[PDB]
């Protein structure tokens, strides 16, 4: 799947996107790939922030639906009208397919000012799209309309001391993006990229936490969150833990709240100071687990843009979360990861992309023997 390698680009902390066209003649956007969300929606007004957009008067195959869709989140929206249009990636397979697309006609806080993607491409499930189930997915529709395979699979490659990049193999793996075996879990169900967590470790310290509270109200996979994101009462255990575990130097308690930044010298981090952070992850057989583990580098984040700094200067990126585990950049990261729709399940490797040191390294392994792994999940 050569053709796809490295069709991933982005800028630190503002997401991953790919090239799509859109209509006929090809419109050519930039689509953040978001497998959080579950709608194909793309700018179509001249918005400030927008290096272009979908200028539906210009495409021929363009099918109006004459249906709006009012799409608000916990801070921002977006709202816009339904249609179709042929779709193609041009870094993806050579096909081209018939998708709905929701031209975006008015929002705030969705939109980011300085950034080079146009669009949204929701790669989670019917379940979750607005305005209802009924409105078909993209990546659905792809493998309906091709001989696609139903999977695909990314290599999201961070940034240390601002271009990230990686790759979205589109109905496959390409066994160069990664080190050592693929371990896989269930997708609990399809609606997000549901998993289960049965285990966390903060330098191989069991938090010792009812499992269930690992999944308060759900845990998912999320390119499109930039933080590992924890239910509260984790959160408060494992930054406890953190604390501990980092303590020969102390930090302001707002730094491990995201509420100020901590500055080196430039490159002397002390990432041998801070902790690894390790989820074991419901395994495919009964009682069996795995495990995956990333480093500081993945969970300290630079932050370049500081005007009123000089140094290095990083964000505490594993907040406090209410709508449970998600699974963000700061996980992905570190591990190629699997969307496996076509056997209900993800799979993780050692990313050979990851960024690590000359003594740790993120790891997948296992198996190990978990029991009660089905109690972990919620339940209303
Ligand atoms: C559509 C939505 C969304 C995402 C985004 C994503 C980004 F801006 C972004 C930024 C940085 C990085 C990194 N590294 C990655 N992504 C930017 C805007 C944006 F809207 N998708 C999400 N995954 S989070 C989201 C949300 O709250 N939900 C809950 C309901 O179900 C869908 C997702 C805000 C939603």
């Amino acid at each position: 799947f050569v053709e796809m390698v490295d069709n991933l680009r982005g800028k630190s902390g503002q997401g991953y996107y790919v090239e799509m066209t859109v209509g006929s003649p090809p419109q050519t956007l930039n689509i953040l790939v978001d497998t959080g969300s579950s709608n194909f929606a793309v700018g179509a007004a001249p918005h400030p922030f927008l290096h272009r957009y979908y200028q539906r008067q210009l495409s021929s195959t363009y099918r109006d639906l004459r249906k709006g869709v009012y799409v608000p989140y916990t801070q921002g929206k977006w709202e816009g009208e339904l249609g179709t249009d042929l779709v193609s990636i041009p870094h993806g397979p050579n096909v081209t397919v018939r998708a709905n697309i929701a031209a975006i006609t008015e929002s705030d806080k969705f939109f980011i000012n300085g950034s080079n993607w146009e669009g949204i491409l929701g790669l989670a499930y019917a379940e979750i799209a607005r305005p209802d189930d009924s409105l078909e997915p993209f990546f659905d529709s792809l493998v309906k309309q091709t001989h696609v395979p139903n999977l695909f699979s990314l290599q999201l490659c961070g940034a240390g001391f601002a271009s990230v990049g990686g790759s979205m193999i589109i109905g496959g793996i390409d066994h160069s993006l990664y080190t050592g075996s693929l371990w896989y879990t269930p997708i609990r169900r399809e609606w997000y990229y549901e998993v289960i967590i049965v285990r966390v470790e903060i330098n191989g310290q069991d938090l010792k936490m009812d499992c269930k509270e690992y999944n308060y109200d759900k845990s998912i996979v999320d390119s499109g969150t930039t933080n590992l994101r924890l239910p509260k009462k984790v959160f408060e255990a494992a930054v406890k833990s953190i604390k501990a575990a980092s303590s020969t130097e102390k930090f302001p308690d707002g730094f491990w709240l995201g509420e100020q930044l901590v500055c080196w010298q430039a490159g002397t981090t002390p990432w041998n100071i801070f902790p690894v952070i390790s989820l074991y992850l419901m395994g495919e057989v009964t009682n069996q687990s795995f495990r995956i583990t990333i480093l500081p580098q993945q969970y300290l984040r630079p932050v370049e843009d500081v005007a009123t700094s000089q140094d290095d200067c990083y964000k505490f990126a594993i907040s406090q979360s209410s709508t449970g585990t998600v699974m963000g950049a700061v996980i992905m990261e570190g591990f190629y990861v699997v969307f496996d729709r076509a056997r209900k399940r993800i799979g993780f490797a050692v990313s050979a992309c990851h960024v690590h040191d000359e003594f740790r390294t993120a790891a997948v392994e296992g198996p190990f023997v978990t029991l009660d792994m089905e109690d972990c999940g919620y339940n209303i």
